[PDB]
């Protein structure tokens, strides 16, 4: 199906939607957002993904322009509309104006529907390389839309796939991705106080509990990466992706490992629990 | 009425629109720069347009028109404005990232507004600045991510400003240079670390034909005690007192008299640099 876009009450071809340019989106990168996919053209995590909306536009001090049962109204009626495997993203802007109130009250949403393009399948075979910077994402909790740095910063990347933020050597996250680290059959990422509350990453947690793989939610070092033996990245598009390079460092042995691909299969077998 | 030249055509600001397709909109990929004028006369013109293609450039945007073609309808702008005027050039990412790791479909857009400089009382009392713990990356670049500056301001008491300052080093503010008085010297971030700006380029000028000594290093947080003045620099605000940062008065918080000297000196002054 052709691409969608929500906005003032009607679905548009994305290719006509317009913004005004007096939205401080715009102007001043004043913006949240959450991609939302679909397994079986049913939306994984929705409520998750709306709640985490929602803490993003309050911790920016943006007033919500709708509900969160409208929103999730206008998801499901667009996932219809595509008929086919869809990523779904709302948008939350600043809208005109910040008030005397240090409030944004003037919101406007708008959603993107877009057919799904999940990584090559020869990315899950050899992984991938991540570009670690000295950087942090201020205010980790918030999903916002600048992602400027993810690519300014790939002039120095050597083709990496993505960014890793490792701020003073610290691990925390990707530009779009959790960071998981694996050392002796158990699982390394860094804690929800520095990365955001990925929703993949939620799964993957219960998949470990699940499974008796224990956790450690602290920053994996870029200094313990030479006794690793494997490495992944998580979100709703791509999974479970590997990592087999950081920087100059190769991960293990350089090609997917074994307990990577077993979570990945346990992911994939036990998804239809968090459709809704 | 306010403008916006979008398209080849000077449209009421508030009915230009642009396609959500656009990286700006969907990854915050833009950058811009505030231009205002004297006289209808656009400030530092030059040394602007050159910073925007700098922004530009630095962010593998590809400019969508040359500076000249820039420079045509900024000044066609302000003459249909027809009063004192901000003016707001901005550069899209556009709708893709090539494999060649460029914005080559580039748009742009020039808002016209008329000018609005702080309130007379803001001048004569002075403000507070808001201390965070944050940098803002790539600093020579200006790019469209205010987030920070808005956001910021949850625990703000009121404060006129944010000011960046990582690891208690104080860089810039959100919107403006920051220069600090201390024995009768100018202390401000070197452009390593802060924004290159206008208004900051022409007071450092200023304090060369004065005779007064500029210390380009970032002064500290725990400095701020021993100092007489603050104040911030930006095309719009000019030179604006800072009597308050976090909790530590400034001097004897009222607005010092280098800072008003220095104020003086730029008002007579920036007829050299009109376009
Ligand atoms: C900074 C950051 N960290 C982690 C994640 C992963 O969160 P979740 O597992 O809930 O998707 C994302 C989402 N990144 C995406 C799309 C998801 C994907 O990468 O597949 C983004 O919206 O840009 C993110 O932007
Ligand atoms: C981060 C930053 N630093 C410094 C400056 C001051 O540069 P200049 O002296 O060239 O204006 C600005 C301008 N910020 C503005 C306008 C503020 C003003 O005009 O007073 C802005 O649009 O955000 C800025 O955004």
């Amino acid at each position: 199906h052709m691409n969608l876009c929500y906005i003032d009450g009607k679905f548009l071809p994305l290719e006509e939607a317009k913004l005004p340019v007096t939205d401080l989106i715009i102007q001043r990168g004043v913006g949240v957002f959450e991609t939302i996919s679909t397994h079986s053209r049913r939306p994984l995590m929705l409520t998750p993904h709306l709640k985490r909306l929602e803490g993003s536009a309050t911790a920016s001090s943006i007033v919500m322009p709708a509900t969160l049962d409208e929103m999730a109204r206008i998801i499901r009626e667009g996932i219809k509309k595509m008929g086919c495997e869809t990523m779904v993203r709302p948008y939350i802007t600043g809208g005109d104006s910040f008030g005397k109130d240090h409030l944004f009250s003037s919101s406007r949403y708008f959603v993107i529907f877009e057919e799904i393009r999940k990584p090559d399948p020869i990315l899950y075979e050899k992984g991938v390389a991540l570009h670690p910077i000295n950087a942090e994402r201020y205010l980790p909790s918030t999903k916002s839309i600048n992602y400027m740095l993810s690519f300014t910063g790939q002039r120095d990347s050597k083709g990496a796939y993505e960014i890793l933020y490792c701020p003073e050597g610290e691990i925390v996250e990707g530009s779009h991705s959790t960071f998981f680290l694996i050392k002796n059959g158990h699982l390394i990422t860094a804690p929800t106080s520095r990365a955001l509350s990925g929703t993949t990453r939620q799964i993957v947690l219960e998949l470990a509990r699940r499974g008796n793989i224990q956790v450690e939610e602290r920053c994996p070092l870029l200094t313990e990466l030479p006794e690793a033996e494997e490495a992944f990245i998580t979100g709703t598009v791509k999974e479970l992706l590997p990592v087999v390079r950081i920087g100059d460092q190769i991960i293990g042995n350089g090609v997917p490992g074994k307990l990577t691909k077993h979570l990945h299969q346990v992911y994939l077998s036990s998804i239809v629990e968090w459709l809704e």
